[PDB]
């Protein structure tokens, strides 16, 4: 996939629910006049050395992402030029996560058994059916373009920072997307590591040994009672708009990340309930 | 993508015109009971550890792939478990390419100076649109999905192994793949290294300093007159099809390879005219 964005304007990337950006080539800079066309003459090629490893930053290992195409972030790699970004970019399943799939009617067990990694994050999901032989087969089949579309945002609210969850592969748990067809499940787990603080206080997230942070998940608001972070526990269905993206803005591609669970960096998603800031994160 | 097949069959990747295959997860091995099911227990998680390297060699860099999902390939790593292969890979503009493009009306100039990298590999080609701004904008355009299928072909028997190469964005070069609609040219090339052995001796190819082979493009035949190898030139259109499946088996990941120029390698594609073999590849 290409995006492309000129000069003062952001670039967003995006990927379908349950895969990552996994990008191929960046620059800022102009190597075609026909892109953000201007006058006049062609000069040389132009190209920021420093794009790409930017454009990993601030978007490999995401869903989604939205950079500024500006000398701020860039340099400005050929003065008197009018610039344009353009990125080269993959959506993959994340190759860190562990691959599992049964069919209909059976479970899928997860397991974080280790101390330091003990979260469940679920990285892709699939009920439904995308391939026929040699995956559960059946007589009973009569397409393999199912997939219920509540598949990820299912599985991890069943199983999202868990040390242990089973989930069916079930038309009970992910409603029915295909009437008629024998459906299995497909998901891929990784076990993360765990960050909370309540509100008021600060987060700090940590890589050993020159490695570096990738945000899985997160949330500042509250999905439990007051068990974790004892206050008032009124809505347990809260969570800030965009916390994923400001802790992993924040975090990802750095050894060390601080990032304060208040109200005036995510706003207050949840008026009179006593929120936290709870993010699971792997280490590469 | 993912593809699966069971142990005993072989797996094809393929990938469109212009991509080529970047393999993400690929085993050979067992971890899922719903996947070639046999009877009855499950075993714990089987994996060859060889998989994803040979699965790289085997497929990396190519348009197009077959792999053999057996024991003499990847060795064994469950005695008695029915296995079976699973590749995830994503399809990808080669980002070793350099990346061009301009309007409807110009040319793109392609040239390779360099005496050891001589040769013009055309890696991606579409004449038409397929995004609006700030593409080549213009009041006349009704469509995103326009595409020469012609493309690559095109662009490949116009360019492909010469020193230097204009191609002209063009509907006399092209056709008209969306008419009413202001359209570019978008080429990603690459300077490659040739190697040239008329038939009846061998031809081989290196890389130096523990770098590896990628074969590019290939064929045994005749594409040029007589001053190409001094033999009959009748044919003039000859290509030994699968030329490049065969070098790319013979030499994808390795530091040197010697390839026979003669029928009983490639068959022989045109009876009477004198053949060669010409490769281009890429070193990495
Ligand atoms: C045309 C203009 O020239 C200078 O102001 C800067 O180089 C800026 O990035 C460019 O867009
Ligand atoms: C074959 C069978 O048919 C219907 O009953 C349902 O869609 C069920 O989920 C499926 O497994
Ligand atoms: C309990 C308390 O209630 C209000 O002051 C705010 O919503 C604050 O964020 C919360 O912590
Ligand atoms: C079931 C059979 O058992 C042995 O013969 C081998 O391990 C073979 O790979 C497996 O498929
Ligand atoms: C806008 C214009 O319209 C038609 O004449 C042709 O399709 C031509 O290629 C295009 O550039
Ligand atoms: C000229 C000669 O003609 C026939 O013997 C074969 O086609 C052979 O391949 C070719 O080299």
């Amino acid at each position: 996939a290409v995006g492309r964005t000129c000069e003062g304007k952001s670039l967003d990337l995006e990927c379908p629910e349950g895969y990552i950006i996994s990008v191929n080539y960046a620059n800022y800079g102009r190597n075609s006049p026909g892109i953000c066309p201007h006058k006049s003459s062609n000069a040389p090629p132009c190209s920021a050395s420093s794009s790409l490893r930017i454009i990993n930053e601030h978007c490999d290992g995401r869903s989604s992402c939205s950079v500024h195409a500006t000398n701020d972030v860039f340099g400005d790699p050929c003065r008197g030029v009018y610039k344009y970004l353009e990125v080269d970019y993959s959506c993959r399943r994340d190759p860190d996560c562990q691959r599992e799939l049964d069919c209909e009617g059976n479970s899928i067990n997860m397991l974080c058994p280790y101390a330091e990694t003990p979260a469940i994050h679920i990285c892709y999901a699939m009920y439904g059916r995308q391939t026929s032989e040699p995956v559960c087969p059946s007589k009973s089949i009569s397409t393999t373009n199912c997939a219920a579309s509540s598949s990820l945002s299912t599985a991890r609210s069943v199983c999202e920072g868990r040390s242990e969850c089973s989930i069916a592969a079930s038309n009970d748990v992910f409603g029915d997307p295909c009437i008629g067809t024998y459906k299995y499940l497909e998901i891929d787990y990784i076990c993360a590591r765990r960050g909370r603080s309540c509100e008021g206080s600060s987060l700090t997230l940590s890589c050993s040994s020159g490695q570096t942070i990738s945000v899985l998940d997160a949330f500042y608001g509250r999905t439990a009672g007051p068990e974790i972070c004892k206050g008032n526990a009124q809505d347990q269905n809260c969570r800030a708009e965009s916390s994923l993206n400001i802790v992993q803005s924040a975090c990802n591609g750095r050894s060390s990340c601080s990032v304060n669970a208040n109200n005036n960096v995510f706003g207050d998603p949840c008026v009179g309930t006593y929120k936290y800031l709870e993010v699971l994160y792997k280490c590469a």
